[PDB]
């Protein structure tokens, strides 16, 4: 019960000492949006969902829920979805005369609900079959959280909400309300509780403590007359540390009780027990059952071994069968595990909360160093983010985020970039290329090794030679008039389809053969020409000539009613090179339209809306749906659906994008080959589930592209610019990119420190009594040193890290018994040096509050690392800032100004302590935010002339602070404990003594999330005002907002105009979902427009969004898609 450590477990989101506890032991518009999704796993069941015939796998985010199906390669998605909760309970369960199952889920808020899957056509949904509020008027919640269980019949369904209370929800096909009735417990503290299989009345089964031991108890359920009758056996004693209860099926009947160092089974008289040696160091969490008998079953640790356990049974000569014995075998080594499922054919699925989640693979014979695991894949997680900061090192206008991740064996450096990365090596400044395209100077040998440049109105056939750049011109192409396209198909032949003529050329003989010339002395428009043929279009008519070998046959030719704009032609599969189908583009009437190849015959048409004249179209394979892309002259990139048999009109909804056209042809990066779209911002439209990357490129700008696989340059592809080309090689494709830097010890706090080109980590590591347990960072640095002061365990560490490489540098180990809380690094007075400066506390185990620290100042230099001053202290050292060219830190509840004076030392200059226990610190000008432990916040001022403190203002309304950030000079922005965001202002009233030192909360928002830390920045390049970053425990990242007030006032309209159009997946109000919410008070949220509704304006069909809003449609599109480009 010290401080340090307690809140440490907070900052992770272990249980922790309750509030109670602590408390005994002692006018404004803002918009906010998500960056990323929640990662870490709360819960996570397999089972019949989707069919009868199907392997399910559900997996519970925060706030999102996940479908897979298990196949005999891995898992595969099929829907996910968003609730207005947070789930705390989710089972599923089938009653008599389903064909498939349906899914129990409970909400942190105590909404519940029952959910079935129903896909009819290529459509899903998700619908409620009841739904209701099961919340009680009067009562506290328990420790241990929600329990919620279900009969193994589907008669009731039994929850744990609050103490002395047990509450029964009947399960008949009436009670759409999901009315529940109360039966009172004698037991005020329960641990664990389950339903027993094979009995004929519903029968539980709970373990409870109180004074003299924990024991374990039998009960009947009579749901005819809401009482407890009496349970099949007699109550016993078990383990003080038991805290697992499992229910074993029909063979056997009765339970196993897991604690430290004992596993028992009892049932009505039979009782066994074993004390297995290996059970005694670590403490197990999860488990789960393999066989449907029950004769096999999973355990996982604390520390990350996974054990199975056996049941041994006897047949007997003419009764049931009996068990005789138990036996546990150590399996091996995953990752640390909240939730643990068993899949199929040895299987297992790993979902973890403080580390990646992993998909794993159970062998019969161990391999080397006698282990039966091996891993097969790995799913990210970004953990509990305990601090991060904003790092800009390449110098562009785009910065990069750089957090600490996860805990003790899995903690980590993520670094998260935005956008598509492509690396520029032959970077040389050529202005505007009207095209590019490649060029063999060989027979059908490996990788190309020329290329032509398209300039304006020209075509230049360069030789590439490596690195080196050249321009020599084989003396049978063009030279200074536009080619439409210049490649090469098969059959040694070389293709010339120029606005003057087409053409056939020679490559071994290098000369003509014949020609072919337009014989009306009409230049062309547009062509097109794949891998085989090539397709052209004039005026208003379209010819269409197969290439083949030495000479060129006329094979179709029509007119179009209206002026051709574009065309396209590409074989989607079991077709060598002869594509079947075509599609033409016109200006006038913008439509797509659907013609046969071989004798232009009329297929289809459609049309669109807009004026202006698209500048780009293709058909596009990647998937089992074929699509088509136009992408018109304004910015609006509409796509269609192609059905290669027939072509009936698949999906389509509007967009817009940047405003310079798009220009979109096909690259290649993987088999699944995908498409890239030219404009002012380079977008990959790449396939992830079965939709559309729309992912920007760390670029400029681009206009036309050509892939290029040569030797120097395996996977790369020339972009053409107004002036530059720009090459690369493919990083992944999606929004985010993320990198990892494994440490193998906990991660506490990073800052940047530029003149040097380098980070500073603080870490821990534990350690037994000290040797060792694994090789981690802070034991394998390439320099190391120890601390020499004069004035298991864990081990504190300050690493320097490498920015480029990211290695460690250097270590340097802290006193024992030491632990380091804040670091900063700055320049203080007139010193011209940049110092690393750490604030530490001296933590002991019998005594409950810390009474002595540090605070070092460290130089980093040409290789190694010093010591400057020391500066004993009498408290722990919360937090410091670098006020104006002075220290201010924290001190155990009070705050201190220090001065760096000539000498090398620092001393004090002002202190103010009316406060308790300050925490966080923030600072803008001259003002200091202050945010309590549970004091709320504190607004403090320093007086230049005087040389002190004066406090300005304090807000009232108790609050448990979790982070704290100063918005602008007027508005301050705070977090708390119970998931809430609030907003304080300066009070404008008269009577200027009294109501001016007062803050009024104009602001209040149930967010969700538990906030550890806030950020200025932005990772965007270079309508609202200001942008701030926050990071949480379940590894989501948020962004806040400043607006205007008519923007606000048309926002919130429009939330209560869509909100009463969208249907929710348990039928929860929106409204309900976000009104701030303490045990102590409930209010309507204000002040707050939350962006993840305003966005899903624009996945809503066309009807749907006329009624919103109902002031036109587009008038709102340009509106959200503005909104949509801050993240």
């Amino acid at each position: 019960q010290i401080l340090p450590k307690v809140l440490h477990k907070r900052t992770l989101g272990l249980p922790a000492m309750s509030t109670t506890d602590l408390e005994a032991y002692f006018m404004s518009y803002n918009y906010v949006v998500t960056a990323q999704k929640p990662t870490a796993v709360n819960g996570c069941v397999t089972g019949h969902f989707t069919s009868a015939e199907d392997l399910n796998l559900l997996i519970a985010k925060n706030t999102r829920l996940e479908i897979y199906v298990v196949t005999a390669e891995g898992l595969r998605p099929v829907k996910e979805v968003g609730m207005y909760g947070k789930i705390a309970v989710m089972e599923l369960f089938r009653p008599k005369g389903e064909s498939k199952d349906l899914l129990f889920i409970l909400t942190a808020k105590y909404n519940a609900c029952i959910l079935e899957y129903k896909q009819s056509g290529e459509s899903i949904d998700i619908i409620t079959r009841a739904h209701g509020n099961v919340q009680d008027r009067i009562g506290r919640p328990s420790e241990t959280g929600i329990i919620g269980i279900i009969d193994p019949e589907c008669r009731m369904i039994g929850l744990r909400l609050y103490d002395g209370l047990f509450k029964v929800i009947p399960l008949d096909r009436d009670n759409k309300e999901l009315k529940a009735f109360n039966i009172r417990l004698e037991e005020l503290h329960v641990i664990d509780v389950k339903f027993l299989y094979g009995c004929q009345a519903p029968t539980i089964c709970f373990v409870y403590q109180d004074p003299q031991g924990r024991h374990v108890k039998t009960y009947e359920v009579s749901l005819r007359e809401k009482e407890f009758n009496k349970g099949p056996w007699k109550q016993e004693n078990v383990e003080a540390e038991a805290s697992m209860v499992i229910a074993v099926p029909e063979p056997f009947g009765g339970a196993i009780i897991i604690g430290q160092e004992s596993i028992t089974y009892h049932n009505g008289d039979k009782y066994l027990a074993i004390a297995p040696p290996i059970i005694k160091q670590s403490t197990i969490v999860c488990h789960n059952r393999v066989d449907p008998n029950g004769s096999r079953y999973l355990l996982g640790d604390m520390e990350g071994r996974l054990f199975m356990l056996l049941l041994e049974k006897e047949e007997q000569m003419d009764g049931t069968v009996t068990l005789k014995d138990l036996r546990v075998e150590l399996l091996g080594e995953t990752s640390i595990a909240e939730c643990l499922t068993y899949l199929d054919n040895g299987v297992v699925f790993v979902g973890s909360r403080l580390g990646d989640s992993q998909l794993v693979k159970l062998n019969v014979d161990s391999n080397e160093q006698g282990s039966y695991v091996v891993a097969m894949e790995t799913f990210t997680n970004l953990g509990p983010i305990v601090d991060m900061c904003v790092v800009d090192l390449e110098r562009q206008g785009q910065g990069q985020l750089v957090t600490c991740s996860g805990a003790f064996k899995e903690g980590s450096l993520r670094i998260i970039r935005n956008g598509i990365g492509i690396h520029e090596h032959d970077s040389i400044d050529l202005p505007g290329i009207k095209g590019l395209w490649p060029l063999r100077s060989d027979p059908n040998r490996e990788t190309d090794d020329t290329l032509v440049l398209s300039f304006v109105g020209q075509t230049r056939v360069l030789m590439l030679n490596g690195e080196e750049v050249e321009e020599t011109e084989l003396m049978g192409f063009v030279d200074d008039q536009q080619t439409f396209f210049c490649g090469n198909v098969a059959h040694q032949q070389l293709i010339q389809i120029t606005s003057a003529s087409v053409r056939l050329v020679s490559q071994e003989p290098k000369a003509l053969v014949s020609e072919w010339k337009e014989p009306q002395a009409k230049n062309i428009s547009v062509a097109s020409c794949n891998s085989s043929q090539v397709v052209v279009a004039v005026g208003r008519a379209l010819y269409y000539l197969q290439i083949h070998p030495q000479e060129l046959r006329q094979i179709s030719h029509t007119e179009m009613e209206h002026e051709v704009a574009c065309l396209d032609i590409t074989p989607l599969g079991d077709s060598n090179g002869l594509s079947p189908l075509c599609a033409i583009g016109l200006k006038t009437d913008i439509s797509a339209r659907i013609l046969k190849l071989p004798s232009f015959e009329l297929l289809h048409k459609e049309m669109l809306g807009g004026e202006i004249d698209p500048e780009s179209i293709l058909m596009t394979t990647f998937e089992s749906s074929h699509y088509l892309l136009c992408a018109l002259g304004d910015g609006a990139l509409f796509y269609f659906g192609l059905n290669i048999e027939t072509g009936l009109l698949s999906d389509r909804k509007k967009v817009t994008l940047g405003t310079q056209p798009t220009v979109l042809r096909t690259f290649r990066s993987l088999s699944t080959t995908n498409v890239f779209a030219c404009s002012d911002r380079p977008t990959v439209i790449y396939s992830s589930n079965h939709k559309l990357v729309f992912s920007n490129v760390n670029l400029k700008e681009v206009n036309y592209m050509c892939p290029l696989n040569s030797d120097g340059y395996p996977d790369s592809l020339a972009l053409a610019n107004n002036s530059t080309l720009t090459i690369g090689t493919i990083d992944e494709i999606q929004k985010l990119h993320i990198r990892t830097v494994p440490l193998y010890e906990s991660p506490r706090k990073i800052c940047y420190q530029e003149v040097s080109q380098c980070f500073g980590v603080l870490s821990s590591r534990i350690e037994v009594q000290t040797t060792a347990l694994r090789p981690s960072a802070s034991t394998q640095a390439l320099s190391s040193s120890v601390s020499s002061s004069k004035l298991e365990v864990e081990v504190h560490n300050l690493l320097i890290i490498d920015q480029h490489t990211f290695e460690v540098l250097h270590a340097h180990q802290f006193l024992q018994n030491e632990y380091a809380l804040s670091l900063v690094s700055c320049k203080l007075g007139k010193d011209p040096n940049t110092y690393f400066i750490v604030g530490t506390a001296m933590v002991y185990p019998e005594e409950a509050e810390p009474k002595q620290g540090r605070i070092v100042v460290f130089q980093y230099s040409d290789g190694k690392l010093q010591t400057v001053a020391e500066k004993e202290v009498k408290g722990a050292v919360y937090s410091m800032v670098e006020f104006n060219g002075k220290l201010l830190a924290s001190i155990n509840s009070t705050v201190r100004l220090y001065e760096w004076t000539t000498e090398k030392e620092l001393r004090t200059e002002c202190n103010h302590y009316n406060n308790i226990m300050a925490l966080y610190l923030k600072t803008k000008g001259d003002f200091i935010l202050v945010g309590d432990l549970m004091r709320s916040v504190l607004l403090l001022a320093y007086k230049p002339m005087e040389g002190n403190f004066e406090e300005i203002a304090r807000d009232f309304n108790p609050n448990w602070m979790s982070a704290v950030e100063i918005l602008d000079d007027d508005n301050f922005l705070g977090a708390e404990n119970a998931f809430n965001l609030f907003v304080c202002q300066k009070d404008s009233a008269a009577t200027t003594d009294e109501e001016r030192q007062h803050l009024q909360e104009v602001g209040l928002f149930h967010l969700g999330e538990f906030v550890n830390v806030f950020c200025h920045g932005s990772l965007v390049m270079q309508p609202t005002q200001g942008s701030v970053l926050f990071g949480t425990v379940n590894g989501m990242i948020g962004l806040v907002t400043s607006l205007s007030e008519s923007w606000y006032n048309l926002l919130l309209d429009m939330q209560n105009r869509l909100n009463k159009v969208i249907k929710s997946v348990g039928k929860i109000e929106h409204s309900f979902w976000r009104s701030f919410h303490t045990e102590r008070k409930t209010e309507p949220a204000t002040g707050f427009i939350d962006g993840d509704l305003i966005e899903s304006f624009l996945d809503i069909s066309r009807p749907k969004m006329q009624e919103v809003v109902a002031a036109t449609a587009d008038d709102l599109i340009k509106v959200v898609e503005e909104l949509t480009r801050i993240h």
